[PDB]
């Protein structure tokens, strides 16, 4: 079966204000950062921020919506969603009182919408990026980054192949021929598994 | 809410075999182990294995129940309950392939039983033993053990507060006045923080 779950503790950027549709369902969105480790091309341990929205619908809205302030630690379990975006829809939050440890994990299992393209960053680090389709746990669409080993391993895989991901929400940039920055959430698998079948 | 949940990848160190209580219903029983990394009290890395039993009851344990080998992978969510010794009842299981990264996590939140009691090791680690009760995420009763500067922490805290524990599974041992060892799982706390309230 498809999975798809998220484990955030991140800090507020800014206070949520509690919105509606036109129907009248709440809304409350979250921004909230963290920071997470790696180890570069050079072999220097770095810290990078990470920025991510997280929405609460409904009955989670209603509850927190009047109660949260900027610079507040907020704990998340949720899934990830579009809305192009990916943003986190939270299944619940517990705000903290939150007066390292980090807390940024995703676990995604479904199957490859395509073959792995692996390719080779300028400096020769291994790096592919993987297109999975998970049936809930209709059909979601979601990419995964993987470095270094995993991205060797993960050449191996083909269209359809079914696969289990442990990994973080990280943010990538794009930037034009013009110097012009955008930025895109996405996957880093920290872990890659084969389900049997 | 209270929460209770666990997430395990391990390898089996038998084959599990189907049993089946006096009405019928099929337990699972899988035997799991992995390592964790620690850093010892002169400041060594190491790694120490765990051991860890995983219940399947009924539709799980008949779907699995004639599938799985000594020696393979398991990806494992559930939570923790006792049968004294705490075990990890699964809510689902997928065998993975499997031909770092380690998985060994536990999300707790719920309340102290008692006050936490600080104690130093011989060598001078702080270390506290926690007691939480859990409404289900009746109540279930739990023990988590921190060290160091979250053991330090957690002696602020008095019976009653909230509390959410980020931690893994480990295995302690408890040795006789004549030599004899004895085992228990616990939680060992990676971080803690105190949910608003």
């Amino acid at each position: 079966r498809g999975l798809n779950q998220v484990f955030l503790i991140g800090t507020l950027t800014a206070r949520p204000d509690m919105r509606y549709t036109p129907g009248g369902l709440a809304i409350l969105d979250l921004n909230l950062a963290g920071q997470d480790a790696f180890t570069d091309e050079s072999g220097q341990e770095r810290e990078v921020p990470w920025y991510h929205r997280v929405r609460l619908l409904g009955r989670q809205a209603e509850m927190w919506g009047d109660l949260l302030e900027k610079g507040q630690l907020i704990f998340v379990e949720g899934r990830l969603e579009y809305r192009s975006e990916v943003q986190v829809r939270a299944e619940f939050i517990d705000p903290l009182e939150g007066r390292r440890r980090a807390l940024n994990q995703v676990i995604l299992m479904g199957n490859l919408t395509r073959d792995p393209d692996l390719r080779y960053t300028p400096q020769g680090t291994a790096v592919v990026r993987l297109g999975l389709a998970v049936n809930e746990r209709r059909t979601h669409f979601l990419e995964v980054q993987a470095w270094r080993e995993l991205a060797e391993w993960a050449s191996e895989l083909r269209k359809g192949d079914g696969l289990l991901v442990i990994g973080r929400l990280v943010n990538d940039s794009w930037t034009s021929s013009s110097g012009e920055r955008r930025f895109q959430t996405r996957v880093e698998a920290l872990r890659l598994e084969r389900p049997t079948r």
